[PDB]
């Protein structure tokens, strides 16, 4: 990694988000003008501190970013070091969460949701060609590139789990947010891309109701809902909802990741590439709008 001042070469600015051991600012570079997100990542440094993130995690954040460019995922541009913090400069993704954009309308149908889920699918359809397992996909990590043009462009973001997957699974563990996780994540157990479609059927779930499938009370009920695959279409917010989008999301939420849906097959699935127009037609029920978000926000 380039071992100089990150303030030699840009401007850093307004906090964008952080969480544990990361902050992201908005930055610009000095040479060219170009803004940038300048994610700096607290490095534990030794073995037996607490305070920071695996400078091997990191180093596997970073190969895999380096690998990866394709118009849904975020584009690594520079990565710097100093004695306390790796800082990666990125692509600067300004439009906001997907869902927050979502949440803001007054009517989406699913047809509408497909075209958005479907940049998801594609991003993932890269990843997962190149046995790349992303395991952190959930709302807060899909956002739009800029939202106020006519067809918003969808972004992938924060590879911080992210592993390739060369024997076919990883046997790691995997802390992630418990509502999106897989079974075999929270059971501890072998993990692979199949773990990706299953977030992407919470994703679905959500992107068509307003409602988490599996949150539950507490968040040990939630990670036991998740691995009994307790989810219901519950009428109060699936009374539109046809017959091809519950298929989809039936065949994603599958306990046994060797049954469940490929990346490939999802693209292929009726619900997003109809095969006659009478399943194009059943996509012209509604999805989530702006009551439903808030009538599950209420709890
Ligand atoms: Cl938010
Ligand atoms: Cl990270
Ligand atoms: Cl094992
Ligand atoms: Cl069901
Ligand atoms: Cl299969």
């Amino acid at each position: 990694f380039r071992q100089e001042n990150v303030d030699d070469y840009y401007d850093t600015g307004e906090e964008l988000g952080s969480g544990q051991f990361a902050v992201v600012k908005k930055c610009r570079e000095k040479s060219t003008g170009l803004q940038y997100a300048a994610k700096f990542i607290k490095k534990r440094r030794t073995k037996s501190s607490r305070r920071g993130v695996s400078r091997e995690d990191i180093e596997r954040e970073v190969s895999i970013l380096k690998e990866i460019q394709h118009p849904n995922v975020i584009t690594l541009h520079e990565v710097y070091e100093n004695k306390t913090d790796v800082i990666l400069i990125l692509e600067l993704v300004a439009g906001g969460e997907l869902f927050d954009f979502l949440a803001e309308k007054e009517s989406l149908t699913e047809e509408e949701a497909t075209e958005f889920l479907k940049q998801i699918l594609n991003g993932v359809y890269y990843l997962h060609s190149l046995q790349i397992a992303h395991f952190d996909l959930k709302p807060e990590n899909i956002m739009l590139l800029d939202r106020n043009v006519p067809k918003p462009r969808i972004k992938i973001i924060d590879f911080g789990l992210a592993h390739k997957i060369d024997f076919g699974n990883e046997f790691k563990n995997i802390f992630g947010t418990p509502e999106f996780v897989a079974p075999e994540i929270v059971n501890y157990e072998p993990l692979g891309l199949e773990a990706d479609m299953w977030s992407i059927g919470v994703i679905t779930y959500i992107l068509l109701s307003g409602a988490s499938p599996f949150l539950g009370d507490t968040k040990q009920e939630t990670l036991a809902n998740v691995s009994a695959v307790n989810y219901e279409f519950e009428d109060e917010y699936f009374s539109n909802t046809s017959a091809l989008a519950k298929d989809f999301i039936r065949r994603l939420l599958v306990k046994d990741p060797k049954k469940r849906m490929t990346i490939q097959d999802s693209l292929q699935h009726p619900w997003i590439k109809p095969k006659d127009t009478q399943q194009a037609l059943s996509r012209k029920a509604e999805a989530v709008n702006m009551e439903k978000f808030k009538k599950f926000a209420a709890r």
